[PDB]
């Protein structure tokens, strides 16, 4: 961090990221506040964690508890006697009742109103730690179980740059994976532009947690590509997702190598072809809606439609902010990645009635070929401009996107996640 | 210094509402296909120079698109015309309730706008704005309450609203007498009004035909007459936390208004910025009972006893901070944060009984409060499209125009005042 002294912020931390074998958390966990999920959660946890009743590790605050404004009061009791105490990337989670889904107008209130709290509370934190906020439905059982796979996400170092969110899980219950550091074991996943970058590195934690990849991109990036498969142990194939036969294609690379069926598919490959609207082409335009938009969409609907992903399957799509918070010279690529949350919330009914999910991820400041072609200020301001101070990891958001992918995130759809470090850009 | 030579800022003067100025600085273009454009040529050709110099406003009608393959509609209206638009002009893209729409792709599109107008706000020249109105599939076809939203967004009113997304429904609309006097003869509740802000709120609805009922506390007794008597209303001295509160209000609408009033709007709010881990009771209490607990404690017990009845408007204020938190305002923001909590839970129950409520939050404003050091509040002031911190004017305009009796098709809005600040969620 070059400009510490230019613009007038800290050194970094080095933010704990997954390690197989050591604990999820740095410190105890905490399970405070009221309702329906403190007890259930405390029970859920018991064996992998270490619950009070030194440093904290996690802090999770249970809102449901809190049906009027006058009882946000709770926040305050609970957390000003902690915060003292966190340790170095904490994690601190409040957990409330979906507000559209309240019981009075006055539950909504308070538990709206959670955000502005979560929100605000990843800005004071320091050393690494990070804040998020959880609703879930009013009529989830009370073992809560479709809640799992979330807070095990956040309660760890997977979630290393996810900072500042809002998660919103359903109804419906989850099943625990046999085994939660693999939860992936015997999973067919197809990731696109798995050449280099985010992809591969989707690719790569894909297989880490059991999966078998199909690593899609085009023939000019063949031994790229290659090294890819190879390094996962998964299987190539050359492929412009735009093209009449794509489907077809992927679909006969399934029957070849899988039995015809897939249970993930990523929406990954992607270009970018910026310029000023008023200087903007035919070209540069119709390009980056068919890759960006257009191919995602038929991908989805091609696989789901033909039976290559069926019941119990997953689609993530990478989105990213500037589809959020709009971004210069680029009216093209916010309309696709604004459309790739179109996606996600247009079809998640549908999907849903097939026993499938659909999410999306939208990356910050990521390091990656692309980010290093920014101009070294503007680009070093970038990366520093969050709660996090400092640029995301490809690795950060392949694992947002393997929490979706999880069988037991079943009961989390629709979902839009930004892998930001709090990055302070926004609508 | 260096950093600033690096980056690249020339902030336009914005141009403001002004009695008797045309409201654009140029012609009306109204391009695209659907259901808006031939209705919104008609209902805005008096007023308005349509295309048969440079473009004062431009409005692309977005409706007509109905799958993402069809979005390339956006770039062929804009491109050829986008190097034609005036200083301070307008770019407003008219498109259907995504929720609403007759399939997943046109979801998948509609929704796939607000990416195009967010970022094309990102690129506009001189103080020019750029906005996104959803317009229910619901509405007839002659899209009468549309109108007061593409009145106020076409016009210098809504000159610090830029990149922000607006939500009309089916419901019909009836104009106003007088487009330049909306709120000729409505009795508005203005909390807060001595000062800044919500005294400005007072003075627009003054210029626009509103009964103030300018409301403080006894501390701020004297700045309340002054502003009570420049816009020819009358005041009342009470804490808004106070349990005889709505009594008193109410009270006061018998002597004076014939136990009634149109308007309310909850401005009155306060700060006790603190680190959480310094937050004690009274800081944490104070700020939520006059910004959460009070507000809805006035809005309720004002529709509730009938003192607001139908045709109502309950405007409330939210703040940048209750959509993207910040340092030291965990109390804060949680209290405007459950403005818009309150906005978008007592809407349907509202909307049942003839009153719309909305919210606005604004970014960086000009203002008494605004007592920041220069080093944080030089970088506020010009991280936002339009390099600069806003008026207060600015915020009452966009209050004036939800409270339009045109405006009872909107509902449930949340729209930052910010000249699309870029700080967000
Ligand atoms: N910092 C970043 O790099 C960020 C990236 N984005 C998005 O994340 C995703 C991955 O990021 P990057 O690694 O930078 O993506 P990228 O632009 O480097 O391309 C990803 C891969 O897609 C492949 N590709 C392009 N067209 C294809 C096609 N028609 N068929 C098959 N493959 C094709 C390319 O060969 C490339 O290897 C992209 O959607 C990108 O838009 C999102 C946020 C930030
Ligand atoms: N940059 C800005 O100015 C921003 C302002 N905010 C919001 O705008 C609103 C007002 O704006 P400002 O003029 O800057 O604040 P302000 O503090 O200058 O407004 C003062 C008014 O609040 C009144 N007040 C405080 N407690 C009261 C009570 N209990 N009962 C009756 N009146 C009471 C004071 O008497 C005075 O009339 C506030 O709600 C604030 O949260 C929103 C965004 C930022």
């Amino acid at each position: 961090s070059f400009l510490a002294r230019q613009l007038g912020v800290p050194q970094p931390e080095t933010l704990r990221r997954y390690r197989a074998g050591e604990p999820p958390l740095t410190g105890s966990l905490l399970i405070g506040g009221a309702g329906r999920v403190v007890e259930p959660l405390r029970a859920a946890l018991e064996k992998d964690y270490d619950l009070v009743g030194d440093s904290f590790g996690g802090l999770v605050f249970d809102a449901t508890g809190i049906t009027e404004p006058a009882g946000l009061k709770g926040l305050h009791e609970f957390f000003t006697p902690v915060l003292r105490n966190l340790g170095r990337c904490g994690r601190v989670v409040v957990v409330g009742g979906t507000p559209e889904a309240a019981a009075s107008t006055n539950e909504r209130i308070a538990q709206r109103a959670l955000e502005g709290f979560t929100r605000s509370l990843g800005k004071e934190l320091r050393r690494g730690a990070t804040t998020a906020l959880v609703y879930l439905s009013p009529d989830a059982k009370p073992a809560a179980t479709g809640l799992e796979s979330t807070m095990r996400f956040l309660l760890s170092a997977k979630s290393a740059y996810v900072d500042g969110q809002v998660f919103s899980v359903g109804a419906d219950d989850s099943t625990p994976p046999a085994d939660w550091e693999k939860p992936l074991d015997g999973k067919v996943a197809i990731v696109t532009g798995a050449a280099r970058g985010i992809g591969a590195t989707i690719a790569e934690v894909f297989a880490r947690d059991g999966a078998h990849v199909v690593a899609i991109d085009v023939e000019s990036a063949a031994e790229n590509l290659a090294e890819t498969a190879s390094k996962v142990g998964g299987t190539a194939l050359w492929l412009d997702v735009t093209a009449d036969d794509a489907v077809d294609k992927i679909s006969e690379h399934l029957r070849d190598h899988h039995g015809g069926k897939a249970d993930i598919l990523v929406n990954n490959a992607g270009i970018t072809r910026d310029k000023l609207l008023a200087n903007m082409d035919d070209a540069r335009w119709d390009a980056v809606l068919a890759v960006n938009l257009l191919a995602p969409l038929r991908l989805t609907e091609g696989l789901v439609g033909n039976g290559s992903i069926g019941e119990g399957g997953r689609v993530i799509g990478l989105s990213s902010i500037a589809g959020i918070a709009g971004n210069r010279g680029q009216t093209n690529y916010a309309t696709t990645k604004a459309g790739m949350i179109g996606i996600t919330q247009a079809l998640a009914p549908g999907l849903a009635a097939k026993g499938i999910t659909i999410n999306a991820v939208a990356p910050g400041f990521i390091e990656t070929q692309m980010t290093a072609a920014i101009p070294l200020a503007t680009r070093e301001v970038g990366r520093r401009l969050n709660s996090l101070l400092q640029g995301g990891q490809p690795v950060d958001v392949a694992e947002a996107i393997a929490y979706f992918a999880s069988p037991a995130s079943n009961a989390v759809t629709g979902n839009v996640i930004r892998v930001c470090g709090q990055a302070m850009i926004g609508a």
